[PDB]
């Protein structure tokens, strides 16, 4: 509970201007119900001179004084109220913007610079807790969003609920009467909210269940593509996709008439409780006296005040995300662990080097598999010898060197360095002492000489020149531009790994060091950098006692003592050739050495035309926006009608007038509302019941006839196809109605606000023609401010930021301390970048703020100016000034909208043109019908020449290379190779998604090039590479009518025998009806390829492929693949482009394709005597 007090900590003043803050927003927040308290009570004022002055029937000759002396007094004292409170919230709202961007932001600057020098201040209190890369993700952004847990939505939130409370107090000082109705029906708001986010999930959770079936047959049909285009289940799959896209909109049409139903019982409630506080006003007049229309007025303004409560609910929604991201993570900022390894402080030891012994040590942090990092050590070596340490199996070697210097304390045991025991030393000058090496190519955004300083920052130039000679990386430094102060890219931008690792060795050696710690970074280095790497790591070396750990066994032949640390425990320990003996590790080595989804390119024009082949209907949504529109000005509109005839109407029969107000008030907006919202909620549902369904037929229906490349070399993984099949798809959906919601608020303001303007006494139309555009104006450039600082914020934090993502990953920041200080130190100017960009935009927001608020009183004092004064001395009027009031609302309400169209208009008109491009296509894999039942292809005698091939990405090497073959039925060629040879590059061709790059190909008789698809997979079936077996039952699994074979008993029967699936036809449950439910919910792969062998037979055909994915799936199924496959090829034109090495010696004609060449080629039958070459040339396969 309660910790959202520590985010505004470090002292007492902290808190202080917060609440300065939060009080400046509350009386902010109450001068706007009081501005319409103000405006209420003088139009009972203005409606009492209204009553003398049409009843005085033989007297408006002595108002026309009398009567205009009162009016030029009240024109007069209206102007002092409307000034004064005018005034004052120029200042108050500008105080609530230096609260929420400056005393929240100076508490921001100084909880990150508490986090980043408390994270390198508690070294074990933050390693065993999250992942790398993701961790420190979230730190960069929940640090931010801990600005919303200090946000302006707190002092939203007070000043509403202030002006609500207050606004209760004043009501029941005017009466009890409507203090309890606005309390009463508040909680029916709140509840009838409560009830939408029911009639959301309870439906919407059905609906992605219902597609998410077709989200498994789009991915399996993309993903296993060549199974499900060769088998031409493409045929079964143009529906059994399409029902779930029917399904899915049976749920989603019932949903969207039920939510649109849901709001309009909100509007229906909110203009019902406008009726209901009309009559219980009535009746203050209509039971007991206690009314003269000035006892309702102030309930006007507590309504304003539950309403701003109404708009602090979304601001305290945001809140509650922050709040969440807040306190979940400051576990990690104030009250945080804090140092193990004394990593400030401790007794500086003149001890200058010490005996190197591990005792009793472990390391209890679980590895994501492993118990423990560090199992259990124990380990002696003496000043004056070296040690290897060496490994391979999992964790805990590089735990050992963090122990070795107390980078971290170990949880059991301790480690001897120095004299002075390692609990008791000073963090500083043991990291003197020792100098320490690490795997990462870092150099730093900063020159080579300040790269060193990052070594020990206490240095010379002859310190730096010294340790260049020293790491012999001196030479490359000197043919550099500015010598050792080279201007640096992040990482080291123009700069080689090896070349930053140089750099690293001399780092190191400007501690002039007397004991040397080593970390990998030498191993799989740049190799011209590897071996002067090696030369210089081995000029570090042996001027002290010195580990070493690297792959290369040239710097483990210098050691007189060698351990095996594997796993994080010590094993095997003896001197260095002794283990060459033993076998060890060391011997172990020598034998191992010797997504953009809505993407920017928009197409106009091309996206409105589609319009016309998705819309012979529905377009009547545009009449249900148009009237929608319409309601939004008219409950203004009625309501400043229905008070202004009562308050000029009076006493006399002020039943038969109040009771024909209420009854107009309620009918014309609640009934219409509620009618209205169902039009619009059936029209943009019945248009969302065809476009779901048919958009996504288009597109998907359009990648499955996609030719060349996109099934080849995409580089795309499936589900970034279904990515856009929700984002760019939503996205369009969006302005499906954000389009509509244009249309609406041009009706609710320009159409409407021009009719209302003929019904004034139309000075007051160019009053209105005045503010409106001034106000639109204004948001509609206070909107680029607020957007155009966010922005800049980014690049303003981000160039400030570089020097924190370079640092965030790299840990070792503690292994020089001082470093950690010069970052903070850097830090304090650059996270100063964006606090003064938190004071610019504090200046220009406080600025627009209080113009924005200052618009609002000057449309309200120049309204009531110019509709009493020099219109009231030609004639007395009394009311209207209200619907002059709505029209300014008018505009209000189109600022409030116009804004949030915006960003879907922005990502919807590019992702539209994403679906153009994958509807247009390319033209080469559809269907056709050139050249079906040809009898001279009952054969497959199929003829290669000239045949030059390679996959879209070329420097994969051509993987045919000129080739002519003659093959015939009753043979089996058979593809040779190892490591991704031959298999892709094959059956792009068979499906034909593109064609040879030289050379053709015939079936018999024509080019493949010429056939039509469907009739090609006449002939053509294959062992799928994936063990798929997609919906339903095994039934509708095993034949489909694509092109000209049956779907009956007797060729399910045929093919279930000839697969010899018929062991679970004959024997065992669930048979050709086989609930495999998606994909196969109690079957093996063994069992689905069986199903692919039936899918096989089903063409009878006269050729076959042998395919992978056949000796790794249950046995039983993989020997009855064998027993069936080398009993069904002999009288066929067969291919095998399996790897499976039975195949390869049960063949008849073989190529062996070494890298795309020919090396060997033959007869099975001429090679099968041969052994060594035609042994290897298998045996090497897979």
């Amino acid at each position: 509970v309660s910790v959202l007090t520590m985010f505004r900590y470090a002292g007492w003043l902290d808190r202080l201007y917060m609440l300065v803050g939060t009080l400046a927003a509350i009386i902010h927040g109450v001068a706007l119900p009081l501005m319409m308290l103000i405006f209420g009570d003088m139009t009972d004022s203005f409606a009492s001179v209204g009553n003398v002055s049409k009843n005085s029937t033989n007297m408006s000759e002595a108002d026309k004084r009398a009567m205009f002396a009162k009016l030029e007094e009240e024109m007069t004292t209206y102007a002092y109220y409307y000034t004064g409170i005018g005034a004052g919230v120029l200042i108050v709202a500008y105080i609530q913007v230096s609260f929420w961007c400056l005393a929240a932001g100076r508490q921001i600057h100084k909880i990150r610079q508490k986090f980043f020098h408390a994270i390198m201040n508690q070294e074990i209190g933050w390693f065993d807790v999250h992942d790398v890369g993701e961790l420190n993700t979230r730190l960069t952004d929940d640090v931010s969003k801990i600005n919303e847990g200090i946000g302006d939505k707190i002092g939203m939130f007070f000043q509403a609920m202030a002006t609500f409370f207050g606004g209760f107090i004043i009501g029941f000082t005017r009466g009890w009467k409507l203090t309890l109705v606005i309390l009463a029906i508040s909680p029916v708001l709140g509840l009838s909210a409560g009830i939408w986010a029911k009639i959301l999930s309870s439906f919407t959770d059905k609906e992605l269940h219902a597609y998410a079936k077709a989200g498994a047959v789009a991915e399996e049909v993309l993903a296993a593509i060549r199974t499900v285009i060769a088998f031409g289940g493409q045929k079964k799959e143009l529906e059994r996709y399409n029902n779930n896209l029917e399904e899915a909109k049976r749920l989603g049409i019932k949903k969207a008439i039920t939510a649109n139903i849901s709001m309009g019982a909100a509007f229906l409630l909110i203009y019902a409780s406008y009726a209901l506080a009309f009559w219980y006003g009535t009746s203050l007049v209509i039971s007991k006296e206690y009314s003269i229309g000035q006892v309702l007025t102030v309930f006007f303004s507590v309504l304003i005040g539950a309403f701003s409560v109404g708009q602090a609910s979304p601001n305290i929604e945001a809140f509650a995300n922050a709040r969440g991201a807040a306190y979940e993570v400051f576990k990690i900022i104030d009250n945080k662990p804090s140092i193990d390894s004394f990593s400030k402080s401790g007794h500086k030891p003149d001890n200058i080097q010490g005996n190197l012994e591990f005792k009793n040590i472990h390391f209890s942090y679980p590895s994501r598999k492993e118990v423990q990092i560090l199992k259990g050590l124990n380990l002696k070596v003496k000043s004056g010898q070296t040690v290897a340490l060496v490994g391979n199996s999992g964790c805990g070697k590089s735990t050992t060197v963090q122990l070795m210097q107390r980078l971290y304390d170990p949880l059991d045991g301790m480690v001897s360095i120095d004299g002075q025991d390692i609990r008791t030393i000073n963090v500083r000058y043991l990291r003197e002492i020792i100098g320490v090496v690490s795997q990462e190519p870092v150099l730093f955004a900063t020159t080579i000489a300040e790269n060193i300083r990052y070594g020990r920052e206490d240095v010379t130039m002859d310190e730096i020149e010294k340790a260049v000679k020293e790491a012999n990386a001196y030479d490359f430094i000197m043919k550099l531009p500015h010598q050792f102060d080279t201007l640096v890219g992040e990482r080291g931008a123009q700069l080689s790994g090896g070349q930053k690792q140089r750099i690293a060795i001399a780092r190191a050696l400007v501690r002039n060091p007397k004991i040397l710690l080593l970390d990998e970074a030498t191993s799989a280095l740049d190799t011209e950098s590897e071996a002067v790497v090696q030369a210089a790591l081995d000029k570090a070396r042996e001027g002290r006692t010195t580990i070493v750990i690297a792959h290369r066994l040239s710097t483990v032949r210098n050691a007189d003592v060698i351990a095996g640390f594997d796993g994080g425990v010590i094993v095997e320990q003896g001197n260095h050739d002794e283990l060459m003996r033993e076998k060890g590790i060391y011997f172990k080595l020598v034998m191992t050495q010797t997504l953009d989804e809505d993407v920017p390119p928009a197409s106009f024009w091309r996206i409105l035309k589609l319009n016309s082949t998705e819309w012979p209907y529905f377009v009547v949504g545009i009449f249900c926006a148009i009237i929608n529109g319409g309601l939004q000005p008219a409950f203004s509109v009625i309501f400043s009608k229905v008070v202004g005839v009562f308050t000029n109407g009076g006493p006399p029969e002020t039943q038969r007038q109040n009771s024909n107000l209420f009854s107009l008030l309620f009918l014309i907006l609640g009934i219409i509302s509620f009618i209205t919202f169902f039009l619009q909620g059936f029209t943009f549902g019945k248009a969302g019941e065809i476009l779901t369904k048919r958009l996504r037929y288009m597109v998907f229906k359009s990648m499955l006839r996609q030719d060349v490349s996109w099934f080849d070399d995409p580089k795309n993984t499936t589900g970034a196809l279904t990515t856009r099949l929700a984002n760019d798809a939503a996205q369009v959906k969006g302005a499906t109605g954000s389009r509509l919601a244009v249309i609406f608020q041009n009706i609710a303001n320009l159409g409407t606000g021009i009719i209302i303007s003929l019904i004034y006494g139309w000075q007051l139309t160019l009053l209105l023609l005045a503010i409106v555009p001034i106000i639109a104006i204004a948001g509609v450039v206070e909107m680029k401010m607020l957007s155009g600082q966010a922005l800049k914020d980014k690049k303003e934090l981000e160039g400030s930021g570089k020097i924190a993502t370079e640092a965030i990953e790299n840990f070792r920041t503690v292994v020089s301390l001082t470093r950690e200080q010069k970052f903070e130190t850097m830090y304090a100017q650059s996270l100063q970048i964006p606090y003064r960009n938190a004071m610019k935009k504090a200046h220009v927001f406080g600025i627009t703020f209080s113009f924005t608020q200052a618009m609002m009183y000057f449309s309200y004092a120049a309204c009531f100016r110019f509709g009493a004064y020099l219109v009231t001395q030609q004639l007395m009027t009394f009311e209207n000034v209200l619907l002059v009031f709505s029209a300014i609302v008018f505009g209000a309400m189109a600022v409030g909208q116009v804004s949030s169209f915006a960003p879907d208009y922005a990502k919807a008109t590019v992702s539209a043109s994403h679906i153009i491009r994958i509807i247009e296509k390319t033209p080469e894999i559809d269907s056709y019908s050139t050249q079906g039942l040809k009898p001279n292809m009952l054969e497959g005698n199929v003829q290669f020449s000239g045949v030059v091939f390679n996959y879209p990405t070329r420097p994969s090497i051509p993987v045919l290379q000129g080739l002519s073959l003659e093959v015939k039925k009753g043979q089996t060629l058979a593809l040779v190779g190892s490591s991704g040879c031959g298999k892709s590059t094959v059956v792009q061709l068979l499906e034909r998604f593109y064609d040879p790059m030289a050379g053709s190909v015939f079936l018999d008789g024509k080019e493949i090039k010429q056939l039509n698809v469907q009739w090609l997979r006449a002939q053509l079936g294959i062992v799928s590479q994936e063990p798929i077996l997609f919906d339903c039952s095994i039934a509708e699994n095993i034949a489909y009518g694509d092109n000209s074979r049956v779907v009956s008993y007797e060729e399910i029967v045929r093919a279930a025998k000839e697969a010899n699936i018929h062991q679970f036809i004959d024997s065992l449950p669930d048979k050709y009806n086989t609930r495999v439910g998606d994909k196969g919910t109690q079957l093996s792969g063994g069992q689905k390829q069986r199903i692919a062998i039936a899918r096989a037979l089903v063409r009878q055909p006269h050729i076959l492929l042998l395919d992978e994915a056949t000796s790794a799936l249950d046995t039983e199924s993989e020997k009855v693949v064998q027993e069936a496959l080398d009993k069904a090829r002999e009288g066929r034109t067969c291919i095998v482009i399996a790897h499976r090495l039975s195949t390869i010696q049960n063949a008849d004609l073989i190529v062996v394709i070494q890298n795309g060449k020919v090396k060997e080629h033959g007869t099975h039958q001429q090679l099968l005597a041969q052994k060594g070459i035609y042994f290897s040339m298998v045996s090497v396969q897979a």
